[PDB]
């Protein structure tokens, strides 16, 4: 069904990535249609509107309770711009929502979070799509027991005879989140999916302080005086000396355990996202 521009009521702007914005959607003209999401791009140029198209198609293939749900493309006449419209989860970004409940979240609840980000994962690899922005940032929270992943603009698609991506010109780079080959060769794959699965557990069992975030954490151990591209040679030197998060304080070992486990310089050493989830299921049937 389609999405006719001239009836998609602005609301709120919700974050910037393109941007996100608080629609209705109200052809009766009547404020009682459906409040939906629409993310479109700020600088709509050629290869971007190539890219977001790609992005786009890659949503649309994915149907899981843990994949924010795509509804449709509103076209623009003549330049061809595109609005991709999903559906409107409205406890918002997880990186809010932990920061506003802090512990009142918890290890249980945080542990139920953990499942379906993994769960939402293990089906993308399934896909042979990387998604190599897993972070917090990009976790939307649907109601107090589901979480969804809702941004895929860097997903790359694994070439049929390969097990790996490699990023020729990197652009957006959320370094912090990226295993040592990312870094080194810009090669992209489901271990280094993993890496930065780890990464997010850190990031829930801290739960999201700023003092304690990863740029912090890794700037505070190459030094605060090492800039632009100095920080990534620090960064490399230091993860290949096994440089470390530290453990977030309260967190449990067996949870502790599975971050240090994911963030291994040897890529065929990582677990799978489905040994993860049952894992992480056994924790949470323990407690
Ligand atoms: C950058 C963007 N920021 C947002 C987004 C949303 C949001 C929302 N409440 N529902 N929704 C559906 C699809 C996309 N975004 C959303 N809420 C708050 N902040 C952002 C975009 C995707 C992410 F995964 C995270 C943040």
């Amino acid at each position: 069904t389609q999405f006719e521009e001239r009836h998609l009521k602005f609301l709120q702007q919700l974050g910037k990535g393109g941007s996100v914005e608080m629609c209705r959607y109200d052809p009766l003209q009547d404020n009682t249609g459906e409040v939906v999401a629409v993310k479109k791009l700020q600088h709509s140029t050629e290869e971007h509107l190539r890219d977001f198209e790609r992005e786009i198609e890659i949503l649309k293939s994915l149907q899981h309770d843990n994949i924010v749900k795509y509804k449709g493309v509103c076209y623009s006449a003549g330049r061809r711009n595109l609005k991709l419209i999903m559906e409107y989860l409205p406890y918002g970004s997880l990186r809010d929502y932990l920061q506003k409940h802090k512990e009142r979240i918890d290890h249980i609840k945080l542990l139920q979070y953990t499942s379906q980000i993994c769960k939402g994962m293990e089906y993308l690899g399934t896909k042979r799509y990387i998604h190599r922005d897993l972070a917090t940032r990009n976790i939307l929270v649907e109601n107090e027991n589901r979480v969804k992943i809702g941004d895929f603009g860097l997903t790359k698609v694994l070439p049929q005879d390969k097990e790996y991506y490699k990023v020729k010109e990197p652009g957006e780079s959320p370094i912090f989140w990226y295993a040592p080959e990312s870094l080194t060769e810009s090669k992209f794959s489901v271990a280094s999916d993993v890496w930065s699965f780890g990464v997010v557990l850190y990031e829930l069992f801290t739960y999201i302080e700023k003092s304690k975030s990863p740029p912090a954490e890794f700037m505070r151990m190459i030094g605060n005086d090492k800039q632009g591209q100095m920080i990534v040679f620090h960064l490399i030197e230091l993860l290949k000396n096994n440089g470390r998060l530290p453990r977030p304080d309260g967190c449990p070992d067996e949870i502790y355990m599975i971050m240090t486990e994911c963030w291994n310089n040897n890529v065929n050493q990582r677990p799978s996202f489905r040994d993860l989830a049952l894992r992480v299921d056994q924790i949470r049937d323990n407690m």
